[PDB]
Formats: structure tokens, C-alpha cells, sequence
């Protein structure tokens, strides 16, 4: 256990593995790959985000961020595998040195640290993350229900013991206010992808409202062109849409404020499996599923740097 080169990619791991995992990346690669932390969660452990750069200053940015809802466990392993993906192909593969010679990464492998570990050692089936409700004997807040976007409106629950509670207000989770914060601060964002699981779908806006996007014509086909690339590899089908005419509606939801801050390449992906193991997908689907995963988002960055 020296190095990036002898980690296990092919099973799941704990919150301290991946955060070890990031330091030695770092360490191994730091002309390309630094560690941020944007804010804390609300039991007080660090939030981190890895930046991948080649340079310049506030280049314009992609966004991806996974693990929110801490249960879906392949998210935060095909993080984990993206983030060493990258170091490996820049200066090898054409297409994605062209993407960091121009644009910096920024991937948010654990959003929603506090839920992770709660997964680990009570309950793997938890989603929200454990922020405490006054008036109420249950926990956490569904951190994709908390941003300022249609926030309240149908598709979120009021209640604090629902799996869908939106919160007090829009950003009352410190797990969603840090993001937006960077974000805004940042300003220069092209692209917003956060990754979810399951049902292999990839999504545009809106779920909030049915009202169409202004570039739905675009998205659509951006969205049409990943899922084509993405089934390539083993044939897996994905369907795509937006988010209220494809799983109906949700309001307060993170692609949904991205968008509407004008970053208009936004889009959500739910990977494996459909249903059949759900969220507790067998280790020796990670490394299929974040393979082919890698060739749709290569799609949706391509398609933003030309852009
Ligand atoms: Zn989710």
C-alpha cells in the first residue's frame, strides 16, 4: 500500500481509503492534481474536491460531483477511478489533453461525507445526510432536494422523517451551501454533471417545471450522442430525457440551479444497475461501470471545450 499503481479499483471502500487514496494521487502527481477543501459537513469532517489543472487561472471549469445520496455506492467508486483515469490519460489520449489543456476539472468524489460513513456503520441503505432536525426525532436532509431551484414545490417532502425531506430552506445543508458558494466565487463554470445510481438514465433539466429549456434542442442531442458512446463498450442501454418527462417531478435539484446559473452544459447521470441489484451493485460491476461511464462523460466534455 505505497501507491495509486497497487490500489484496488475493483471493490468499495471506506471514507478514509478514498481520502488516503486523494493524498497519495496528489502526492504522485502534483503538477496536475491538487486537494481543496470547500467547507465541512455537519458532524465536522472535511469536504474535499480535487482540481485537475494544467495551468492558467480560473480556466473555464467542469463540475462533476458524486456520492451526494451516500448510499450509492458505485458513485464514489467510479470517482475513485475516474480521478486516477485522468492522471493517466493526459499527455496519452488526443481528445482528453486537448479537455485539460484548455478547461479545469473539478470532481467532488464524496459530496456527502457524513451519510458515507453512515453507510459503513449502520445503516448502508441511508441517503440523506445527518444533519439534526429540531422538533423531530429523525435525521437528515435529501441533499438533491436542497437547492435553490423550484425549492418547496412538488417533487420534495416536508417531512423530516421522509427519505425526500427538502429542509428548512434552500441551502440549508452545509454539504450544499459549500458547493454553491465555490461555485458562484469561481464563476467560470461550463459544465455541471453530478452522478447518481440507479436506473441508466442521463438527464437534462428541468425537473422542477415542465417549461422547456431553452437549449433543449442541444442538450438533447449532447445527452443522445454520450448514451450512444456509453453503450459502445458492453451495449448498456440508458434512456435520456429531461428529469420531469423521464422520472417526473423533483424540485429543489442540483443541475436544475446549475443551469439556471447559467451554466448550460448540466446534466445527471443514475448509473447501474436498473433495478435488479439497485443500489447494493456487486464490486465486479465497478470497473465495467465506470469504463463505460468515462466514455459518455468524455462525450458531454468534448462537446463543452468546442463549444
Ligand atoms: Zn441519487
Amino acid at each position: 500500500a505505497r501507491s495509486t499503481n497497487t490500489f484496488n479499483y475493483a471493490t468499495y471502500h471506506t471514507l478514509d481509503e478514498i481520502y488516503d487514496f486523494m493524498d497519495l494521487l496528489v502526492a504522485e502527481h502534483p503538477q496536475l492534481v491538487s486537494k481543496l477543501q470547500i467547507g465541512r459537513s455537519y458532524e465536522g469532517r472535511p469536504i474535499y474536491v480535487l482540481k485537475f489543472s494544467t495551468g492558467g487561472s480560473n480556466r473555464p471549469a467542469i463540475w462533476i460531483d458524486l456520492g451526494i445520496h451516500s448510499r450509492e455506492w458505485i458513485t464514489q467508486a467510479t470517482g475513485v477511478w475516474f480521478a486516477k483515469k485522468f492522471t493517466e490519460d493526459y499527455g496519452q489520449d488526443p481528445s482528453f489533453t486537448a479537455i485539460l489543456d484548455s478547461m479545469d476539472i473539478f470532481l467532488e468524489i464524496v459530496t456527502n461525507p457524513d451519510g458515507f460513513a453512515f453507510t459503513h456503520s449502520q445503516n448502508r441503505l441511508w441517503r440523506k445526510t445527518r444533519s439534526v432536525t429540531s422538533s423531530s426525532l429523525c435525521v437528515g436532509v435529501d441533499a438533491n432536494r436542497n437547492w435553490d431551484a423550484g425549492f418547496g414545490k412538488a417533487g420534495a417532502s416536508s417531512s423530516p422523517c421522509s427519505e425526500t425531506y427538502h429542509g428548512k430552506y434552500a441551502n440549508s445543508e452545509v454539504e450544499v451551501k459549500s458547493i454553491v458558494d465555490f461555485v458562484k466565487d469561481h464563476g467560470n463554470f461550463k459544465a455541471f454533471l453530478s452522478i447518481h445510481s440507479y436506473s441508466q438514465l442521463l438527464l437534462y433539466p428541468y425537473g422542477y417545471t415542465t417549461q422547456s429549456i431553452p437549449d433543449k434542442t442541444e442538450l438533447n442531442q449532447v445527452a443522445k450522442s454520450a448514451v450512444a458512446a456509453l453503450k459502445s463498450l458492453y451495449g448498456t442501454s440508458y434512456k435520456y430525457g429531461s428529469i420531469i418527462t423521464t422520472i417526473y417531478q423533483a424540485s429543489g435539484g442540483s443541475i436544475d440551479w446549475s443551469y439556471n446559473q447559467g451554466i448550460k452544459y448540466s446534466f445527471t447521470f443514475e448509473l447501474r444497475d436498473t433495478g435488479r441489484y439497485g443500489f447494493l451493485l456487486p464490486a465486479s460491476q465497478i470497473i465495467p461501470t465506470a469504463q463505460e461511464t468515462w466514455l459518455g462523460v468524455l462525450t458531454i466534455m468534448e462537446h463543452t471545450v468546442n463549444n
